[PDB]
């Protein structure tokens, strides 16, 4: 379409977490008003929003209320059910649509969609009962990984199978939920690419980021990713094909495995701004949040050039004390805090973007701060 | 001092215009809360702030109310009551102080401060009646400019005397208000430098901007300024001298005139983020607004590296319709709109940062858009 949502209009956001907040901040710079729906009062996004609706995500009356006061609707919360999605796409303006969301919510459906797009993933099998598990183990051998098709996050609902000794735990998981078995990919680095596509079909792709997870939570994103030119260009090419084949509108985070000998496998997709793209706030010509707003409002997209190398480091509840105490050591460090009321140990409270001409110096800065010693030790 | 205002605390801003709005957005990214005082409801800053106080700038009890709900107070309105600042610095925390602002509020007092810092100004005389105007004209000759000592913005309260024929208009101005007459400098370029100094005395200087005015309102800022490295170094050294001699805490904008022989005359000072510093939002490692917040909260200052060449173009009320209509043509352009509810011909509604590797291509982009045909017709 050529449908444009002009500055001055209201953008409605389903989900009031940090992703919503950062969307709202970028939209405010451009003169947009913001409405947000979230089940808890005073969410990070509500602190920036003009209008706040406190309600469950599955409350259709409240979704309708959000839509009826918004000129365009988007989401950070992905688990919107079909009845709400169909209503939104037909009776509100939801340029992102429902089709991509439905593919990314189920690991089996997601992998099917990626292969149909022509892109490589780990060899996988659907597991709906004990016999399918047995057949899958015999076909894919060891090592392999069993994951729940839905609801899985932070490595939960996941069993790695290294030998027959692991089968018992795998059977327990498969007893409890629909699963997929994937062949274990021996990779060197986990990487991600944020890709943007506007309503009118303009596309932009951000640089490849190298992602380091510790205890199933992202710790650092490094840009440029420390991978060969071959791996880099391949990752970017794959992300574009995905955007094109999936008919993306908005933002798509493509998480990948990169092997020593130059292969990329697509691991999973997120149809929203993503933690591995927070680096863009300080290091790129446009942030993933500014791009997201432009894409859904059908404005011309900004450029995605990396202006300075960067290390994004996540700030969890366990880190917030150390961050405030070390505040006067934060030279070259660009702090972002989400305004969450309560710190919980593993809850994401913010992040810091460490900019430097040299990635290793940025990495050394994170270390020398001694805030993430816990994460550092687990990596050692 | 070593007083630090930590993220999570409330920053109070006196003045709800676009400068406060942009301070608030940068503060919110770092997790600060915002309170604002403005005489008009729904101001640009109130649209982002957590707390809004609607009141006059002289309403002591409202200023008192703001101080009570803030951990630190800053100003945005350059024409603030004064004495109210003397209340604030003694009974609350106003790290900027009152002394610098009071000096810059009066052109005569301003000129004295600059001269006492050892820097050049246009030769000037105080004018309080017709006899003094007559004597000043005799001494300074033509061309010269008569300016009100207080209340001058957008070229208001000024009469340029090119010949004796302009004296009649100047005489009317001199009766209306206290004025200074100064020599008219035949500069090659106008430049500005934004200098930042924190509570602990850390000092950062932004790159020199080349500024183009039309009808005494800023039209374009160009960075890097198209000047010799020698003039650039001079301008920066001048800004550091002023920051130190005026004992700056916070932001200081320094407008300068550059003549063919390579000389710099200081035109005026502004103890706040400045229109000529808006380019920093998109083109520098840190924006002037993020820097200002860091300065007053006593956090380490960010780097001021220019990450890409930029042309900032002001969007006035006369331009808003054109911007919205030509919104699809804004590739390479980073739009900021301030949320002002009422448009007036010369009122500042927003700005656009045009980023490009080549400064001349950016300048050509502004022309090709034809949004500022009026400005380009008046320039040639
Ligand atoms: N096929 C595979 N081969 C090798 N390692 C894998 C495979 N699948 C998953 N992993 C490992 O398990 C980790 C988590 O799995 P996954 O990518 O499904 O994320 P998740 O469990 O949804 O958690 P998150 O919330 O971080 O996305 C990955 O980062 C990767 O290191
Ligand atoms: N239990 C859950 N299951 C699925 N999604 C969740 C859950 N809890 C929170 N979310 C969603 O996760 C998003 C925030 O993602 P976050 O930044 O924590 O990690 P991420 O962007 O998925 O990166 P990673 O892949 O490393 O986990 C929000 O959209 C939020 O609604
Ligand atoms: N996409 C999602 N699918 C399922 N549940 C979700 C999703 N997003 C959020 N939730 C639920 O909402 C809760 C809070 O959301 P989220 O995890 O994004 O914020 P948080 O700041 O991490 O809070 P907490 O640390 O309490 O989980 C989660 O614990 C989860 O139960
Ligand atoms: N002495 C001078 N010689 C030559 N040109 C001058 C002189 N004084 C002012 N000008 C021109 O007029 C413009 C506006 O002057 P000045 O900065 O004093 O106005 P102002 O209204 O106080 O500015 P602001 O809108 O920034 O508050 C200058 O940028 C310059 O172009
Ligand atoms: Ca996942
Ligand atoms: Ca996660
Ligand atoms: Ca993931
Ligand atoms: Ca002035
Ligand atoms: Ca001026």
């Amino acid at each position: 379409m050529t449908r444009i949502i002009l500055p001055g209009k209201t953008i409605g956001i389903i989900g009031g977490g940090q992703l919503g907040r950062m969307m709202a901040l970028a939209a405010k710079e451009m003169g947009y008003k913001i409405a947000v729906l979230d089940p808890t009062k005073n969410s990070p996004c509500a602190q920036v929003a003009d209008i706040e609706i406190v309600a469950s995500y599955d409350d259709l009356k409240a979704i309708q209320h959000l839509a009826e006061i918004s000129d365009v609707v988007t989401y950070e919360f992905e688990n919107i059910d079909y009845r709400c999605l169909q209503w939104l796409e037909k009776h509100a303006y939801l340029p992102q649509g429902s089709q991509l969301l439905s593919k990314t919510q189920n690991r089996f459906t997601e992998k099917n969609a990626i292969e149909k797009a022509g892109l490589p993933v780990a060899t996988y099998r659907l597991v709906q009962n004990q016999e399918q598990l047995t057949e899958a183990i015999a076909e894919l051998s060891y090592p392999s990984v069993l994951k729940t098709t839905t609801g899985g996050y932070d490595g939960k609902g996941q069993v790695v199978l290294r030998s027959e000794a692991d089968v018992d735990e795998a059977r327990k998981l498969a007893n409890a939920a629909e699963c997929i078995l994937e062949k274990w990919v021996p990779f060197e680095k986990e990487v991600s690419v944020i890709v943007i596509r506007s309503v009118s079909g303009e596309t932009k792709v951000f640089p490849v980021a190298e992602n380091i997870h510790v205890n199933n939570i992202l710790h650092e994103s490094i840009v440029p990713a420390r991978i060969t030119e071959e791996l880099s260009q391949k990752a970017i090419a794959y992300a574009k094909v995905l955007a094109d084949e999936l008919e993306l509108v908005g933002t798509l985070a493509v998480e990948m495995f990169a092997t020593a000998d130059g292969e990329i496998y697509i691991n999973e997709l997120a149809p929203r701004p993503h933690n591995s793209g927070h680096y863009t706030q300080d290091a790129c010509e446009t942030s993933q949040f500014g791009q997201h707003i432009r894409a859904i409002c059908n404005l011309p997209l900004g450029e995605t050039n990396l202006l300075k190398p960067v290390v994004m480091v996540n700030i969890l509840g366990e880190h917030i004390e150390g961050v405030l105490r070390q505040v006067n050591r934060l030279t070259g460090c660009y702090l972002h805090l989400y305004g969450k009321e309560e710190a919980k140990a593993q809850r994401k409270m913010g992040h810091v973007n460490i900019l430097n001409d040299n990635i290793e110096v940025a990495l050394e800065k994170a270390k020398s701060l001694h805030i993430w010693d816990h994460q550092e030790q687990l990596l050692e």
